[PDB]
């Protein structure tokens, strides 16, 4: 008498879409099976009894699913307790490169890349290039406040000069999580320096 889950001990949802948590057993018979958060709140989430399989299918997956699901399956006298966690994050759009007003060589300027509705923030990092030289990074210190979509931005100023004309921003933002394979950690967007 065993018990397994898929996926096997954690699962990295991004918020929005519709993950399924399933539970089996093998050497019973008519197993009952019973879904559950660590602390004991609401699954937020649809359970499906068929044979000898449970399925909890979150849809759409929200900050209420952001818990460790805990399975149990009783067969007759005999228990078997089976945890998953599952940890959520928004990262849905490209950063957004702002420029205060025209490029004018040896006229400061303010370029600020922004980042739309990304979570958990305190794992987000800015980076601002012109071309491959680093100009800036930002970081947002681990300390949120509560589960929200926030849009947080990295401001810069520099003065553009002759030789920077055909240099590329580059603004790159990165979500240091502990990524789903295909799932996407890394988003850029672009902007050709037209010098004047």
């Amino acid at each position: 008498f065993k018990i397994e889950t898929t996926p096997e001990s954690r699962y990295l949802a991004q918020i929005g879409d519709s993950v399924s948590l399933t539970c089996s057993t093998t050497g019973c018979e008519s197993p009952f099976f019973s879904w559950r958060t660590q602390i004991d709140s609401p699954l937020n989430g649809k359970v499906t009894n068929e044979g000898t399989t449970s399925t909890l299918t979150m849809n759409p997956v929200s900050f209420g699913n952001e818990h460790s699901y805990l399975c149990t399956a009783t067969c007759e006298s005999r228990k078997l307790e089976k945890g998953i966690q599952v940890e959520i994050y928004s990262f849905p759009k490209d950063p957004e490169i702002h420029l205060s007003g025209p490029l004018e060589a040896g006229k400061p300027i303010t370029v600020k890349c922004s980042v739309a509705d990304v979570y958990p923030f305190d794992r987000l990092e800015i980076d601002l290039l012109k071309g491959d030289h680093l100009m800036k990074s930002q970081e947002f210190l681990e300390d949120a406040d509560r589960k929200s979509l926030e849009t947080k931005s990295l401001e810069v100023t520099f003065t553009p000069v002759i030789e920077d004309i055909g240099k590329v921003l580059v603004c790159r933002a990165k979500l240091h999580i502990d990524e789903m394979d295909s799932v996407p950690t890394v988003r850029q967007a672009v902007k050709e320096l037209q010098v004047y």
